[PDB]
This record gives structure tokens, C-alpha cells and sequence, in this order.
């Protein structure tokens, strides 16, 4: 097998691969072996662990060494540029995997992980194995830009949970609660509110029983308010209140949060 | 048994009222216009004339309103009246303004608590849910046993804003949340991702306990190694999921918002840090 990439996540892979027996190569542009992308000839399938899918065509003028080869490009970006990648690829006679790793890189080793991916799907066969020494393995179809939709659409909900999570500990250390009073509160049920917001997505309507968009609109401006007297930045939950009011100007004033999505849709 | 008086009659209010008269509660009600109350008269509430008659009725008085400022509204023939009454105020509002309401209260000798209901109307009455509570302490033991009713509960101390600073806390990170959960939902729709497939991966992918918990020791260290995740990648990360938005033809102002924030750590030089160092960019003076 053979890696290229070295930051946190490719360290991790590496190691996991070294740990379960497998003969790598790498190459990277630091000291920190093949002397040159070389690494490609070394026989294994080319794992790629890249800040961007434009480091690739940077990284690799070793065009004519992609015929036979397959590409496991497990970094992360857009769909479009993923697809791009996958045909750049087949282009040059190689198969080519997308990989959306949804572990950190301490978790790299783990059984409790998984990852999405999506292209060539005997070439995904031929290395799962491989693939099952990093995390569990979720393939999602042959379109080599589907893997990184599910990635994308998972890491937009979790960074702004992590964000929102950042404001409301700047909050509680304004206020004088201290972050390991609090904390076990804002981690202790989302799960039930998920389930009901995606079944009234699901449907079309939106009735306002259970919650209604002008009530909601106050309990965010409550919050805003409150991060202003404490001396918080407010950018944040002011971004959040101005889906609320956005919804308020479109009339949505008696309908159910889950109408916001409307808002947010594709034409 | 025992009395109750309850003034504001929206969706909490009403699931507080019904709660408490199936618990057995001799329950007195007052609102502004005369129809709202009739649905609980009969169910066997007595209906009050004026805000002054129900805080005489005896019991302590829940407040649910849409703020405090309307306490002071629909109180004002009645101050007198106040004097050695308790007001449990479970309604929402900043800490500044429940601070506010509780000197005022206090000045005209009543005492005063405030609650921070941490549940939906419908689960008022449910095992599940709970309520922050903070203020006069005697006050509290006395009516916890009923306060128990609509929801467990969790006495934080003697501070009437605590309570609700404990609440916008966590409404905070709730809407935040939420609202990031519609905006992953509409990329899923944009991209030919039916709701029901993409559901079960939002609930379950990725464990946020553990996250928040390394945040938080990080937040409380006071520094912020990037030696397993750095503000860079994080930042190049967003950037991932606001020009995919874009490509999907989605609404893009939240994942800006998000993004913005991780452009100004790069900007305040925090490349090769930790995300939790964010936070320091959101602090207080």
C-alpha cells in the first residue's frame, strides 16, 4: 500500500496500516520513503490524504504511472470537485474510490468509527479490507461524488453544533458558571427533536402545534439579548435569529420551525 | 387540597394549568380576555376577576408570560396585594430582566423564584424533562412538591437571574443546533438525498459527548495545542461545506456565519491552534 499526505490523518492511517502488517510507502514534500510521487510504482493501492482534491493534480506530473492504478482519495471536498478528481483519474487508465472518514485522527485505530465511500466499486471490493484496518466501511453507491454529500452534509451539522457550543460556554464564563458546572447540562435529548423536525420536512406541511415560528423568533432574541448584557460576541446567534426573522417576513409566523428548511432550499 | 394560582395562558401555560388540576391542585386562573379561561373553568378551574383576586386566592402564583415587562402590566392595580404572596415565575426572559423583576417584586413583600422550564408544552407532566430553579430558597422547598408536577427539578441558588442564565445557555446551543440541522437537511434535498436516509447518519455519526467534553477541558486549560486538530483544517473544512452549499444552489448565510468565525482565528493568528481557542474570540472583555 502506498500514502500520500501526511498530516494528522495520514500519520494515523499510516500507523494503522504499519500496526495491521501491511507493507506501505510513502511519500511527502517534508523531511519528516519514495523519492518521488516513485510512490505510485511501489504496487499497493494510492491511498490519498490531502488538505484539498487541488493538491492532487499539484503532487501528481507522474500522469503516465496512473495507468492500472487505483485511487483511494479518502480527503475531503466538494462533490463537483470529487467528481472532477474521479474522471481526471479514469482519464489516465487508473479506478478511483471516494473516501469520507468520519473519525478524528485519534480515532483512527477504532471499531466504534465509520466511513462513507462511493466510485469504482469493484475497486472498492478488491481494498475493503484494507479499508476496515482504518474504520467500518459504508458504500454508498458508484457516483464518486456521493460519498463526500453524506461527509459534507455531516461535518455542516457538526460544526455549527461545535460553534454554538463555543458561544455557550462564552456565555456561561461570562455569566460566572464555571465550564465544568455547566457542561454536563449542554451535554445532557436531541435525538427526539431530529426525529420529529425531519418527519415534518418529510410531509410538506407545518402545522404550528408544538411550536410556532413567532415564539420561536422571541426565545432567539432573548438569547441574542443576553449574550449582548453579558458582553459576548453576538455574531452567531444573530445569524441564527436572522433565519427566524427571514421566516417572519415570509409570512411563516404560525408555522412550525421545520418550515425554515423552505427558506433554505434549492430552487 | 391544596391552592394555586396561575396568570398567562399560552401553549406552556395551559399544559401547566392541566397538569396541575389532574394532579388534584385547587387551581385559580386569570387572563386578559375571558375565553381562553372557560376551557380550564370547565375542567374545574376557578376563573378570577381581576389580577388582584387571584393573587388573594391563597396559593403561590406561576407566572407564564410572554415577558416580565408584562408582569408589571398586569400588576399594576394590585401591588398592595403582594405582600407576603410568593411568585414563581417560570417564564423566560434575560437574567438582567429577571433580576429586575425579582427586586421589584421583593420590594413590595412578596418573595421570589424563578424557573427555567426545559421542555415543550406538551411535555409538561412527562418523567422525563426538567426545570432550572434559582431565588428564594425557603420558597422553593416549600412549593417543590408541586413544582414537581410540571417537571423535576434543579435548584442552582439564591440568584433569581441563575436560573435563566442556565436557560439561554442552553437554548443557545438548541437553536444553534437546530438550525444547523435544517440547513445539513436542505443540502440532502438538493442533492437528491431523501430525509428519511440521511436522518438516522445526522442522529448517530458522530458522538458529541466526547467532543463537547474535550472542548470544555481545553476551554478550561487555558491553551489550545493543535498536535491532533488545528484552526487551519478546520477552517478549510467549512470552506468545504459552504462552497458545496453553493454548488447545491442552497442558502448560504449560516455556514457563513460559521465559517466567518474560523476566519477570524486565522486572522487573530490562531492557525496552528486548537478550535476550542475560538472561544477566546467570543469571550467577554
Amino acid at each position: 500500500v502506498t500514502l500520500i499526505g501526511l498530516g494528522p490523518m495520514g500519520q494515523a492511517m499510516a500507523g494503522a496500516l504499519l500496526e495491521a502488517g501491511y507493507e506501505l510507502t510513502v511519500w511527502n514534500r517534508t523531511k519528516a520513503v519514495a523519492d518521488s510521487p516513485e510512490a505510485l510504482r511501489a504496487g499497493g493501492p494510492v491511498l490519498l490524504s490531502l488538505t484539498e482534491h487541488a493538491v492532487m493534480y499539484r503532487v501528481l506530473g507522474a500522469e503516465s504511472d496512473l495507468k492500472g492504478r487505483t485511487i483511494l482519495n479518502l480527503g475531503s471536498d466538494t462533490p463537483a470537485a470529487s467528481r472532477a478528481a474521479a474522471a481526471w483519474a479514469e482519464g489516465h487508465g487508473a479506478r478511483y474510490v471516494t473516501g469520507g472518514v468520519m473519525s478524528p485522527a485519534p480515532g483512527i485505530g477504532s471499531s466504534s468509527v465509520f466511513s462513507f465511500y462511493s466510485g469504482d466499486r469493484a475497486a472498492f471490493e478488491e481494498n475493503k479490507a484494507l479499508l476496515e484496518v482504518l474504520t467500518a466501511t459504508d458504500f454508498r453507491g458508484e457516483d464518486p461524488g456521493l460519498a463526500q454529500v453524506y461527509y459534507q452534509i455531516l461535518l455542516d451539522l457538526f460544526w455549527t453544533t461545535m460553534t454554538g457550543y463555543l458561544h455557550a460556554l462564552a456565555v456561561a464564563r461570562a455569566e460566572g458558571v464555571p465550564v465544568g458546572t455547566i457542561t454536563p447540562y449542554l451535554i445532557e435529548d436531541m435525538a427526539m427533536f431530529f426525529e420529529g423536525t425531519s418527519a415534518a420536512v418529510a410531509e410538506g406541511r407545518f402545522p404550528g402545534d408544538e411550536d410556532r415560528i413567532s415564539m420561536d423568533a422571541a426565545s432567539m432574541e432573548h438569547v441574542v439579548q443576553t449574550s449582548r448584557d453579558a458582553g459576548v460576541d453576538t455574531a452567531l446567534p444573530e445569524a441564527v435569529l436572522s433565519l427566524f426573522r427571514r421566516g417572519l417576513d415570509a409570512g411563516f409566523a404560525e408555522s412550525s420551525f421545520a418550515r425554515l428548511v423552505t427558506l433554505m432550499d434549492a430552487e
